[PDB]
């Protein structure tokens, strides 16, 4: 139900529902909140989605579903979308990911630009964005 979901504070964009939180959490506690609402921290897989997210974020920092996984620590999406390193290079802040302090294994939307993402420590608290597909 689109009207029911939206009226609980979600936004509908191109077939997906998005929740922009108002309380900050660590990355995994954010993901746990998303899981409790049949969702995950958002993936980003097109310029139009990145644009919707950074514009709605409005210059505030939000965890998204970016996290390192595997033995090599390659970036991944918690909703299990395969990570496209080539397509995603345009979406990082220049100089990121930089693994500052050798402990930045999660990702957020930080800058209000198409170049928006930064890697930050997973145990830091930020606002966060859940994403849930609409299934009619
Ligand atoms: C606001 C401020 O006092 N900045 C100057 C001191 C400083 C320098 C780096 C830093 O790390 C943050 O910024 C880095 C980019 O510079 C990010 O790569 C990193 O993930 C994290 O977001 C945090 C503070
Ligand atoms: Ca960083
Ligand atoms: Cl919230």
């Amino acid at each position: 139900d689109i009207l029911q979901v939206v009226s609980q504070g979600w936004k509908y964009f191109k077939g997906n529902f998005y929740y922009f939180s108002l309380i900050p959490k660590t990355w995994y506690s954010a993901e746990q909140f998303c899981v409790s609402r049949n969702s995950h921290l958002t993936s980003v897989t097109s310029e139009s989605e990145q644009e919707f997210l950074y514009k709605t974020a409005g210059g505030l920092i939000y965890w998204i579903g970016l996290t390192k996984a595997g033995m090599e620590g390659d970036w991944s999406w918690v909703d299990d979308t395969p990570f496209n390193k080539v397509q995603s290079a345009r979406f990082w802040i220049p100089g990121e990911p930089n693994n500052a302090g050798n402990n930045e294994h999660c990702g957020n939307i930080k800058a209000p630009s198409l170049q928006a993402w930064n890697d930050a420590p997973c145990d830091k608290t930020f606002l966060f964005i859940c994403k849930r597909p609409y299934v009619p």
